[PDB]
C-alpha cells in the first residue's frame, strides 16, 4: 500500500513514506519546503525522466526505497587552487574586487548536506574586507568577480577552508565546505 522513497540533492538524502495511490506533488512540496524554496525552482527526476507533480508512485512503477534526484544551464568552474564555483544567479550590479568591504548573505553546509552556519538565521548580512585574510581563503578567492545580485555556490577544499584542525564543535578535520553566497553590496 505505502512506499518509502529517498530524495537526494547530491549531498542530503531525505526519506518519505507516502501512499502509492497519491500524486507526488505533496512529496515534492514537502522536500522543497525544508529547503525554504518554491517548488517551481526544483526539477525532480526518477530514472531519468522528469516527474510531473500529477504522477503517482504506482503510475511510475516505483519500488520500495527507490531514489529521486533533485536539481535546479549549470556551469561548474574549477580554479587552479582546487576551488570550485558555480554562479546560480548572475549579478548585474557592480563587481566585487579585492580591497572592498563587501556585504553578503550566506549558508554553509558540510558535504553531507548538514548546515553549520547562516547569516540568514539572525537575518544579519555579513561584511568583510575582500582579500584581507579575515575569512577562510576560499572566500577571499571565491567572492572576487561576483556582481551585486549574484548567487554563487562555493565548494571549498579543506586547505582553502579550516584545514586539518577544523572548527570547534562543528566542522570536522579535512572537511570540504559548501557555501551559497549572495552579494548584497560592494
Ligand atoms: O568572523 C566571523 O566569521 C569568521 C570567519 O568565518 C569564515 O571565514 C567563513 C567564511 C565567511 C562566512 C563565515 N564563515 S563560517 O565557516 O561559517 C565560520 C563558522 C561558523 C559557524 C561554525 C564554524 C565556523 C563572523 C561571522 C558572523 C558573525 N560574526 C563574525
Ligand atoms: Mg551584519
Amino acid at each position: 500500500t505505502h512506499i518509502n522513497l529517498k530524495v537526494s540533492d547530491g549531498s542530503s538524502e531525505i526519506f518519505f513514506k507516502i501512499k502509492k495511490t497519491t500524486p507526488l506533488r505533496r512529496l515534492m512540496e514537502a522536500f522543497a519546503k525544508r529547503q525554504g524554496k518554491e517548488m517551481d525552482s526544483l526539477r525532480f527526476l526518477y530514472d531519468g525522466i522528469r516527474i510531473q507533480a500529477d504522477q503517482t508512485p504506482e503510475d511510475l512503477d516505483m519500488e520500495d526505497n527507490d531514489i529521486i534526484e533533485a536539481h535546479r544551464g549549470s556551469t561548474v568552474v574549477t580554479t587552479e587552487s582546487g576551488l570550485k564555483y558555480e554562479d546560480l544567479t548572475e549579478g548585474s550590479g557592480a563587481e566585487a574586487r579585492a580591497g572592498q568591504t563587501v556585504s553578503v548573505h550566506y549558508t554553509g553546509w558540510l558535504t553531507d548536506g548538514q548546515k553549520f552556519d547562516s547569516s540568514k538565521d539572525r537575518n544579519d548580512p555579513f561584511a568583510f574586507v575582500l582579500g584581507g585574510g579575515m575569512v577562510i581563503k576560499g572566500w577571499d578567492e571565491g567572492v572576487q568577480g561576483m556582481k551585486v545580485g549574484g548567487v554563487r555556490r562555493l565548494t571549498i577544499p579543506p586547505q582553502l577552508g579550516y584545514g586539518a584542525r577544523g572548527a570547534g564543535g562543528v566542522i570536522p578535520p579535512n572537511a570540504t565546505l559548501v557555501f551559497e553566497v549572495e552579494l548584497l553590496d560592494v
